[PDB]
């Protein structure tokens, strides 16, 4: 119900860091969480899940977090409601196979909550993205609640708060306005 093992400060401001850079990079850390419901019924939730899944030498972190749920999952009379906290918007092979996933499994839906996106000026990456935003996953920068949100529970904080780097707030803005403009159809 709880397998987090909450990463270093300067851990968490290295593999969130935000600057809207152009680059093809991978995710280290994925953060998670799992919500249940059912029919669905108006009103969340109950967690049953948060955890986090790293990248192996053959396997994007997406891919083993696809391979994790798989031998979790079990109700398929309920419905599951995924958090995904990453560095960077998929890969084009990780959009596909996640596509696939949705598409055998209808009873789940997935936020992704990336700290920036990957390389945002490839107009088939952006089209896939957006393809992938309308059918069955949200796409979202991560802003200052989800940096809070993730501080509080992923990072071994020890009592500090968040303390935004250099540049945070046009960093968003940039990736927020891009991320608006690939999604919008
Ligand atoms: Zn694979
Ligand atoms: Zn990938």
């Amino acid at each position: 119900r709880n397998t987090v093992e909450r990463m270093d400060r300067d851990t968490f401001s290295y593999n969130f860091y935000n600057e809207p850079i152009l680059a093809r990079r991978n995710t280290v850390w994925l953060c998670y969480e799992v919500k249940t419901k059912g029919p669905s019924r108006p009103r969340l939730d109950a967690k049953i899940f948060r955890g986090q899944v790293y990248s192996q030498p053959e396997h994007h972190a997406e891919m083993c977090f696809l391979s994790w749920f798989c031998g979790n999952q079990l109700p398929a009379d309920k419905c599951f409601q995924i958090t995904w906290f990453v560095s960077w918007t998929p890969c084009p092979d990780c959009v596909a196979k996640l596509a696939e996933f949705l598409a055998e499994h209808p009873n789940v839906t997935l936020t992704i909550s990336a700290a920036r996106l990957y390389y945002y000026s490839e107009r088939d990456y952006r089209r896939a993205l957006c393809r992938l935003s309308q059918a069955g996953a949200r796409v979202k920068i991560m802003d200052d609640e989800e940096f809070a949100y993730c501080w509080e529970n992923f990072v071994d904080s020890e009592g500090q708060p968040f303390m935004p780097w250099y540049k945070f707030d046009d960093n968003y803005a940039f990736l927020h306005r891009t991320l608006k403009e690939i999604l919008r159809n």
